[PDB]
C-alpha cells in the first residue's frame, strides 16, 4: 500500500513517499525518514487519503 508524507519544516519542505503495509508502518517509517532528517513538529494522518504530515 502507498502512503505519502507532506513536510512543512522550518529547515526542511517538500513531500515523500514509502509504501507500507498499513499506516501503523508508514506512520514510523516517515516519521524515522523526519527524524532522521532532524525534523520535529507536529504530525497528523489521513486513512481516507494515505497521507500523513509533519510541520515543525
Amino acid at each position: 500500500m502507498q502512503y505519502k508524507l507532506i513536510l512543512n519544516g522550518k529547515t526542511l519542505k517538500g513531500e515523500t513517499t514509502t509504501e507500507a503495509v498499513d499506516a501503523a508502518t508508514a506512520e514510523k517509517v516517515f516519521k524515522q525518514y523526519a527524524n532522521d532528517n532532524g525534523v520535529d513538529g507536529e504530525w497528523t494522518y489521513d486513512d481516507a487519503t494515505k497521507t500523513f504530515t509533519v510541520t515543525e
